[PDB]
């Protein structure tokens, strides 16, 4: 069930399509990046094409979706990152096994402002920082915690019903922490100067 | 879902306590006694977990579409202790929460070939009632090879292409006792076997 604005792979399973400045996709990134980052240059964007990736992200919004008895699970959020993990989160997306002040989860900012950061999005041997666009599934979310290794029960009468996600703060939440494989679909990869 | 499992009414989640004298029940006491006669089991219940179900039927069609004829899919064995079950069999099996084995060939979730190894009290602890728990588990060990305790995944098949990875390692290639696996969704808990000295 691949997306209609992916474009056609020749009957491969991933590729990375470069999107043409000025049409309405990479406008609609653009704008979502340059609401923080507008000081920043934007030297592409990239639509991440991973069918495998996409069906298991796919699997887990229908069962959110059934266990929150409710859509509205989904977040648009940033993930900067090395160069070198991004051959990694292209093919096999986030792994909260590769500071965690909220949890042991793969960290995503709600502003690109944050995920721009050189701790976050480290510039390479050229200048170049590299920042995700990222479809999260928040789901239900609480405070975060150091050493959560999963989110919190909603109720410790019920140990094994859990929060979706933790945030730094629920009621103005600036980030998302996740901790299970395929909660996250990166969807598209900035390439960027400071 | 399979259309041998118990009927759930829209339930998400059942446990189905097997009889004795089926062949499903007698197959997994058969397995276990292979090297487990000592002990003795209590009852083997049918895990029904229709969310687990999907995600690792899921990964297994995505594994048996990239691996092209391997048998990507093993029976194998993990015990533990009882204070897990109730999320094991509601979530599956964490890594993030796994015990660094006596023998470490990476940190992921450990299966066993032989119950005997999944019967120490080190992996299947026996609770205050003296009940060992011990999981029998369809596990996507697909293209394997050695492990290494460093490993955090499984490594690449080829050290210039390091996305390309084996889908898990063993402790030996030639004669496997043992895998790990490193991501969610590879091994879906089928069987809970409660046992007893
Ligand atoms: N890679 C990222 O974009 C990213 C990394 C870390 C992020 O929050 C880290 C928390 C904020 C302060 C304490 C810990 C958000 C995003």
């Amino acid at each position: 069930n691949l997306p209609e604005h992916w474009t056609d792979m020749n009957h491969q399973l991933f590729c990375m399509v470069q999107l043409e400045p000025g049409q309405s996709e990479y406008n609609t990134i653009k704008d979502k990046f340059t609401r923080t980052c507008s000081s920043y240059a934007i030297e592409k964007i990239e639509r991440i094409q991973n069918a495998f990736l996409w069906q298991s992200y796919q699997v887990k919004k229908r069962q959110m979706d059934i266990k929150n008895d409710h859509k509205n699970n989904e977040r648009l959020l940033f993930h900067g990152t090395d160069a070198d993990s991004v051959p990694y989160v292209n093919q096999h997306g986030f792994n909260r096994s590769c500071a965690v002040s909220y949890g042991k989860g793969t960290y995503f900012a709600v502003d690109a402002s944050y995920s721009a950061k050189d701790t976050y999005s480290k510039p390479d041997s050229n200048g170049r920082k590299h920042m995700y666009v990222v479809r999260v599934l928040t789901g239900v979310f609480t405070k975060g915690r150091a050493g959560l290794v999963t989110p919190p029960p909603k109720n410790p009468h019920n140990p094994t019903d859990l929060f979706d996600s933790v945030t730094n703060n629920t009621r103005s939440p600036k980030l998302f922490v996740v901790f299970f494989d395929n909660q996250a679909y990166p969807e598209y990869l900035i390439t960027f100067t400071a």
